């Protein structure tokens, strides 16, 4: 054995050096730096040290075995030797033969891992987590200007950079980098949906620490909540387009299909998601659990845990479903569970959100891992760049002057600049880029984007206290009907009016 | 998809369910059965009608290729098909091509589990826990008597198990039942040495809910703590022998360095944990994480797992490095944490350790799932139970009665019977059986351990309180030097001239 022992370590190792650093620094209150900047950058300086150590090496070649009447490779296969049958199993594609003597000097340690470890076990806790986290005040009253910044800005976004990407494919084909044809109108529109989720977390972390006006940090923690999900399965509805003639045609009558399943997908996994959690409100209001806060606390795991597999064998999107879930627990069931058992469950999910962040930082910091990397085209970076400033330009000020047109009286002015500077790229952006592999576009949009999470993360972290002064940004505050759309008043009273009484209200806390 | 997900909503909702009945028979006080019974039953009954659910069905068998020049199997291999490189891994072996059409009949679903997944991720979170979870209070008088028990004991009924079971092979030889030759006296020290490792969960439990002497409740936590590991290390041994010639010899001049190896396993991994403890309780204390509850749980987590991990690379066994860690962390950093982070810990373990043993119990539920089962020759499965019967008589009472020779003024009489009656097998001996396979001895073994398991298991979960009324054992007791062999006093007063002043004691808490 001894070979995921080493790699653990080393990986327990940076986080222990990168906690203690936070440590050091939060001691000098220096600030300039997030945990997940020293996890990045700590995992960028083991990747750099690690790839020059032991260079000069042997060069290992696999063999090769003329396998006849051989035409598929099926994912199980049997194989007859010694007249013993022995099972193999297909893991990965590696078409790089030519370079493969390269590839076996300084091979070191791979310490790759799968790309649907991010979506099955290290998301899917940060979503609940963040689901669950609500303040449970405010929020509210501009949860439509939420709603329809997440909806509207995501898809302009999405659309901006894809046009710029093929207007900067069109310049490069004109300059003749390399063959014309390879890039198509429809992988512009997936990289504009994977770069249009932000996860601003050292903001977040700033400005819960500074104590900000509650208004904007819920603003940008709703926008970040929903546009992750919103992303995710526009680039999942993307990557279902297909025509069935003349690829990457456009207007072949598959916009209404592709529209169509996005929304059934959407509605599978918020009815899924809210099912599951009227369920188990249900079973904790009927049982008197509270006297057993350890078997209430695991059964809630479990039913959420069972949500998200159901989720995720149906066929639609476990993240929306989870988030979707998470949240009606914590505005149901909260209100029926022991006293124990809230800050029992809270602390876990906070724990493990905390660890799998840090994990998720601590690997995105490892560039130098992937042999596959093709970092070039400088044109290409800078049309990105310009592409994803413009796409974040377009996004807010538009939509922040239509809200203003029809403003609940509460004018959020120049504030508009600051979501401008919170601009951060998280988690889903990485995992969609790396979900995909052995493609030179794919390749190209993974290295991209890679290092655009790199430049803005440390820049946005390093420049978010000048900006925050220079905005006069107020700082110290203390946490402690018609103009809602007509519509939300009705859904509070029809709330507090049928669904408390019979799911809360009654019952031994 | 949809492979994974579907098996694990399955043992999700067995969970569920288990833990429902429990809940329902707490609230009528039938007792009679266990957390761990309710578990193992339910997945016995999902086996059965899993099985007998959908078996007509069509014939599945793998193709076979003449793969040329291939005199061996590697691990990791490289096919060209296409003029493109696959990578195919190597995972197990299926050596049944006769019985393959029958084996493509009611395939269902395989919901099988790799056997490291009981030792690196299921097992050390409770070795962890149980080693964690001392009462620090008494358990130190009686010691020396556990440490002689978990030792003597557990070498006595390995070597009585292994001469019985080759009795009972030769009476087997001498019936002609199948061919003479392929069985072994080590064979026979191996099946000893994995029958020997009790963990009454429940018998605990209930001592735990009636408030039995804690002095008795000490002693038999203290064996299984410590006689699990003792076995883990000694099958390693005995693995490790091999004779060079002659095999299965008798005195091979091996037994010396097999008695070195296994004792510089145990003091190396001894050393380790020890290593650790003292270096994080140092960290703890030069540190002032005190008002940073999460920073420092989160440290120790990593600390722990870290340990683990360099205990599992350094060639060593991981558990008892695991538990010697555990017990060492609660005997010095626990008196360094805060407040909050001691609640915040002991949660979270406690949890893991719960969600462990319930899913180790669903899964060993599940007899029907291993289709090269050998359960066949009763003889076999008697002569077991008469060895292990035995080795449970002669473990306690000759040990007893020597210890009762130089006791310590106090007389642990007609608590032998309780301790006989005490005879559970864990989960040790359920992975020790099912990380070896494809071998007809160790499936057989496999067989009758996990028979014996079911049987006992069940039993004393029924006559446990019979036997705790008929022994007259006192109940509804509140917790609340030179006799120590002269060597105990000793080691607490070193304890608590030097390290203590360093170790604690200093700091805020």
């Amino acid at each position: 054995q001894h070979q995921g022992a080493v790699e653990l370590l080393v990986f327990n190792f940076l986080l222990i050096l990168t906690i203690l650093t936070i440590w050091l620094f939060k001691n000098h209150r220096f600030r300039f730096l997030h945990e997940t900047g020293g996890a990045m950058v700590y995992g960028l300086i083991m990747g750099l040290i690690l790839r020059y150590a032991t260079a000069p090496t042997d060069i290992e070649s696999g063999t090769v075995y003329d396998c006849g009447k051989l035409a598929f490779s099926p994912s199980t296969l049997l194989i007859n030797i010694t007249d013993q049958v022995y099972e193999y199993k297909y893991k990965r594609e590696i078409s790089q033969h030519n370079i493969n003597p390269h590839l076996g000097n300084a091979i070191l340690e791979k310490m790759t891992f799968d790309p649907e470890i991010f979506f099955n076990v290290l998301l899917p806790p940060i979503i609940f987590h963040a689901g669950y986290s609500l303040k449970k005040r405010h929020f509210f009253q501009n949860l439509g200007s939420i709603l329809t910044y997440a909806f509207l800005g995501t898809a302009i976004s999405c659309i901006v950079i894809g046009l710029i990407m093929y207007g900067f494919v069109k310049a490069m084909v004109y300059a003749g980098q390399l063959k014309n044809g390879d890039f198509h109108f429809t992988d512009c529109l997936f990289f504009g949906s994977l770069m249009s989720a932000t996860d601003p977390v050292t903001v977040l972390a700033i400005f819960h620490e500074l104590h900000v006006d509650p208004d904007l940090y819920t603003l940008l923690f709703g926008e970040s909540v929903l546009n992750d999900a919103v992303a995710i399965v526009l680039t999942y509805s993307i990557s279902i387009y297909s025509p069935k003639e003349n690829p990457n045609a456009f207007d072949a009558a598959a916009f209404f299909q592709s529209v169509g399943n996005f929304l059934g997908i959407f509605a599978g996994s918020f009815a899924m998601g809210s099912a599951y959690a009227v369920v188990t409100a249900l079973l904790t209001k009927f049982t008197k659990l509270c006297e057993f806060p350890m078997l209430e606390t695991g059964l809630f795991f479990l039913l959420s845990w069972s949500a998200f597999l159901s989720a995720e064998a149906a066929g639609l999107t476990g993240i929306v479903a989870v988030l979707f879930c998470g949240v009606t627990q914590a505005h149901y069931t909260y209100n029926n569970l022991s006293l124990d058992s809230k800050m029992r469950t809270k602390q876990l999910f906070e724990f493990m959100n905390f660890l799998a962040e840090n994990v998720i930082f601590c690997y995105m910091g490892l560039a130098l891992f992937t042999f596959q990397n093709h970092i070039f085209n400088a044109l290409f970076i800078l049309g990105a760049f310009l592409a994803i400033f413009v796409a974040r330009a377009c996004n807010i000020y538009p939509l922040s002057f239509l809200l203003n047109l029809g403003r609940k009286h509460k004018i959020p002015w120049n504030f508009q600049h600051m979501m401008m500077f919170s601009g951060l790229r998280g988690a889903i952006a990485f995992a969609l880029a790396i979900r995909d592999t052995e493609s030179q576009p794919k390749q190209m949009m993974f290295s991209t984007t890679l290092l655009l999470v790199f430049f803005t993360v440390w820049v946005f972290g390093g420049g978010t206290t000048p900006m925050l002064t220079w905005l006069q940004i107020r700082v110290g505050v203390d946490l402690d009907k018609t103009e809602s759309a007509w519509l939300f008043r009705m859904w509070y009273g029809f709330d507090h009016k049928y669904l408390k009484p019979i799911l809360t209200h009654s019952g031994p806390p």
